[PDB]
Order: structure tokens, then C-alpha cells, then sequence
């Protein structure tokens, strides 16, 4: 209602399976929602900040967030948003990366809150032990190959090529939604832009097994110059202070182009509409001062690394 | 060489992955071959007799046959030769049917022979315990969706529709070939006409995991009138004497149309070329005597039910 209207003002709504039904439920109950993160490295990066902070915004509005660590799916790999087949990482690798990712996730969510404290979960727990036969019958009977082939993630790749491995990824995410729906009362799944197909697949599966739940995607973060958000000359801006120091983290935001700063404040910060607007007028009137750029840099660095870390970044600058 | 030439004379060769390479190996070694049979009922029927007796012919020529009971795959189902999606049978059903099928299979093969005694095996043993993740990675990475979609069994059905369940069947048969290749030295897989794709899938998988093995399909049994072999007004001619009595079994063969009798003698019996030819001339010269028809009926009834059973059939007629 107002949460949903606010996200919209901010631009964090790409798509929604049924906006009025979701607004309605958000307005009448504490909604359990989840978001999945697959260990594809030993650290999350700024590419994950939008869904993460979005989770946070949902928690502040009274809902209960589940951060799902992709222990099982990180072992298959999501073709979604990938032009090319990826290499399979080893269980040992994935297993190790999961532990860390778990650690950075927990930074952004509230565990003390009574009524809506977060949960961090690993799909390895229910996928690890599932036998193929069970999977093929209990999940697979519900999907036709034709439904699956039309998916953006797959349509996107059949000429390009895609193994059966990645083609099936979608069934596993489908299955996560169902299990979470069942054991946690999960009613909403959120994800980036590219997760649309995978989310609606979970919806398909719930619908066909139960006959009530929603999906919401966050848009790909844009740059006015048409380049790839977070694509630096330095390489990736990580959330691990040992990969990307607080000083570098800080610099990255402080170098936001005047053209992007206002969209980034809305996306990445907890500043009000009136604070964001005020900054917009200050950017108009005094753009060499770089007020919007320091506020973003401070806000986001504090979020991710905390105040002391920010203090250093500042004094190092 | 001569075995292969004989099958050819008989018409039991539909296709072969590489005839000269297979002739060669058959001629230089005791070849371990296998054939799969999925419990789709509590009894085999005459639709299975051609691959079965063909197995037998391979054993008589000195090779070692493995009859594979489809315990695991009978739980998924093969779309091959099926215009429509099938219903999933329960584990309890399949499990019970497997035990019987095992029993009728053993009738046709030699277990006493030293050097080439048969084996009866159940793919449940290696598929039952396989985890989805392992399956997706170890088997699935080897296949592109595009390779799989072009398969006759699938091409055959995407408009018609096919679940992910049946679409994946082929990976499981693929996997059987590999395991058997590995643990039993299996070098040849045989099957009916419709198994071509599933067999070449096992070949794909061996090739891609090892970098040596063959496939041979038996043709669909024809009727000169263009109707469906074994399609009776009575319904299916079963190999279970309690479903189709020896008398009815016997009658069915004795009613072979003059047009089919000679192809059926070649397919279904252990009569020599010279015996079969002689019958061909007797059919020419005295077709009201029905000599080719009684010889077929006696031969096949004895094979399946034994002499006493035949004796009854005869005296009951």
C-alpha cells in the first residue's frame, strides 16, 4: 500500500505478479517473503545490494524476511542473465563460499525483532537429500518442456546452447518457493530483474500442488551513460572489506555521476522522499559541491561497513 | 559376422550404430550386451518377445546377456513410442510388477553356462540412491537441451506436450548404459525400434565420459494387412499363462495369416534357414494344410510355456 507505493516511487519495482492482491495482503498481514543468493564467489558484491536493502525495507515495514543461501543451486547454476554456460564449482568451494555469504547477509537484517525477525536458510538442507526419482516425479510432472523453453533464461540460450543441468535449475528454485511456502508460510518471493521466470516457475509449482502467493522483481540498476552498473576499471566492488576496502567502497559511490546520483539515493539509501528531493534541488543549484554524492557515499558505506569504517574512509580521502 | 548376418536374414536388424565395428567385435570377443524392460504391467506380452529371443540368439552364439529390469525408470516412464503422456504408477505397484517380470525374463536365458551365463539386474539399485544434484551434474552437464529435443521420442511430442519427467527419462537410460559399461564391461545395448534415441543417448554419455560401444534396434513387427501386431479382439497376448492361457497363446499363433507366417518364423523361432525355406515352399504348394502356422504355434508355445503346456493346448484344440 504505502510500502509498495514507496518502492514504486523509488523505482525498485520491475514487475509484480498481481499488484493489487499483493498490496492488499501486505496491508492486512505480516508477510513472510524470501530472496535467494547463490554462492558464485566468496563474497557478495554491489550487484546484490538492491535486493538486499529491499529485503530490509520490507522488514522495517513489519514483514518477515528469509535470506536464502543457495547451497544446493550454487552447485547447478542459474543461466538467468548469463549469455554463457558456466563452469561447475566444487561442493567444497560452494560449501566454503556459503559460510561467508551467510555472514555478509546477516549484516543487513534484524534478528532481535520479535514478530518479524529474519531467518537465513540454505536450500542444501532440503535439496541435498532429495533423490532424483522423487524430484522427477514430485516436481517434474508439474512442468511441460514447452512452458520451460519459453522462459527468458532459456529462450535466451538454445542456439547459444544450454546443458540439461542449467535448463533444470528453474525446477530447483521452483521447489524452494514451495518448501518455504509450506514450512514458513512464505507468500512472496523477490529477486532481481532476471529472476522473473524462476519466480513464476515457483508460482506454477505452488498453484499446481495446492491450488495465494506473489512475486516481485527489482529492475536492473541503470547508468545514464549506458554502461554496466558496478563495472569498474578496478573490477568488482565487493562487500568484503578485504577485497574492496572501505576507502575504495566509499570512493566508488563518491564518484557517482550527477546523472545517476538521484536514482542511486532512492535505490540504495534509507533517506526520506523529502530528503532525497531536497538533495535533488541542491544538485540543481550547486553541483560542484557534490552533496548528493557524499550523502550517498556515507549512507551506503555505513550500511555495509559501519561508521568507524566510514570514518577511516573519510579521513583516508 | 555370421550371427549378425543371420539376424539380418531374419529381419531383426532395424538399425545399428556401426555395423562393421560391431561385426568385428562380435567376431573377436564374448560381448556383454543388455536390454531394458520396464514394468508397465504385471506381465510382459508378445510385444517384448522379439528383443527377448534376440537376446537368446546372442547367448547361443557365445555372448553374455544382461536383462535389465526397469525398477527405477518404470517410475518415470518412457515417452518413446507413446503419443501420450502416461500416468505415474506407484513405487509399490512397480516394485511388485518388477518381481514377476524378473520371473518371466529368466525363462528365456541360460544361467548354467560358464563363460556366458546371463544376469538379470534392476536399475533401482543404482538409480534409487542417486541424489538429484549428482544426477544433474554428473549426467546432465553432458547433454544440451538441443540434442535432447531433436530426439524422435521428444520431437514426436512437444505440441502434443511432454512433462519434464518424461523428457528426462532418456538421461536415466543413458546412465544405465554407462554404469553397465563400467561394472559389467557392457559394449552393446539392444532394444526395439523406438529405443534408437535412448541408446544413442547412452553412447553420447559414454563417449563424453570416457572418450567403443554399439547400439542395435530390432524393427517393429509388421502385419501384411497394416494392422498392429499383437492387437487382438481379445486384448493383449500375455506371457503369463494366468492372463493368457497356453491354449489362447497357441491359437493366436495358429491364426497367423499366410502373409505373415514366414516373417514370424524368422523372428520368433529357432528353426534354421533351410527349415524356414522348406516351410515357405510348403506354404506355396499346400496352404490349406497350415504347416507353417502349426510349427510357429508349437515352437513359440514351447519356448514360452514349455512342452506340457503345448501338449494341453494341442489336445484342448
Amino acid at each position: 500500500m504505502d510500502l509498495l507505493a514507496e518502492l514504486q516511487w523509488r523505482g525498485l519495482v520491475n514487475q509484480t505478479t498481481d499488484e493489487d492482491g499483493l498490496r492488499k495482503l501486505l496491508n492486512e498481514e505480516r508477510v513472510t517473503l524470501y530472496c535467494g543468493f547463490d554462492p558464485t564467489a566468496d563474497s557478495l558484491h554491489i550487484g546484490h545490494l538492491a535486493t538486499i536493502l529491499t529485503m530490509r525495507r520490507f522488514q522495517q515495514a513489519g514483514h518477515r524476511p528469509i535470506a536464502l543461501v543457495g547451497g544446493a543451486t550454487g552447485l547447478i547454476g542459474d543461466p538467468s542473465g548469463k549469455k554463457s554456460e558456466r563452469t561447475l564449482n566444487a561442493k567444497e568451494t560452494v560449501e566454503a563460499w556459503s559460510a561467508r555469504i551467510k555472514e555478509q547477509l546477516g549484516r543487513f537484517l534484524d534478528f532481535e525483532a520479535d514478530g518479524n525477525p529474519a531467518k537465513i536458510k540454505n536450500n542444501y538442507d532440503w535439496i541435498g537429500p532429495l533423490d532424483v526419482i522423487t524430484f522427477l516425479r514430485d516436481v517434474g510432472k508439474h512442468f511441460s518442456v514447452n512452458y520451460m523453453m519459453a522462459k527468458e533464461s532459456v529462450q535466451s540460450r538454445i542456439e547459444t546452447g544450454i546443458s540439461f543441468t542449467e535448463f533444470s535449475y528453474m525446477m530447483l528454485q521452483a521447489y524452494d518457493f514451495l518448501r518455504l511456502y509450506e514450512t514458513e508460510g512464505c507468500r512472496l518471493q523477490i529477486g532481481g530483474s532476471d529472476q522473473w521466470g524462476n519466480i513464476t516457475a515457483g508460482l506454477e509449482l505452488i498453484r499446481k500442488t495446492k491450488g495465494r502467493a506473489f512475486g516481485l522483481t527489482i529492475p536492473l540498476v541503470t547508468k545514464a551513460d549506458g554502461t554496466k552498473f558496478g563495472k569498474t576499471e578496478s573490477g568488482t566492488i565487493w562487500l568484503d572489506k578485504e577485497k574492496t576496502s572501505p576507502y575504495e567502497f566509499y570512493q566508488f559511490w563518491i564518484n557517482t555521476d550527477d546523472r545517476d546520483v538521484i536514482r542511486y539515493l532512492k535505490y540504495f539509501t534509507f533517506l526520506s522522499k523529502e530528503e532525497i528531493e531536497a538533495l535533488e534541488q541542491e544538485l540543481r543549484e550547486a553541483p560542484e559541491k557534490r552533496a548528493a554524492q557524499k550523502t550517498l557515499a556515507e549512507e551506503v558505506t555505513k550500511l555495509v561497513h559501519g561508521e568507524e569504517a566510514l570514518r577511516q574512509a573519510i579521513r583516508i580521502s
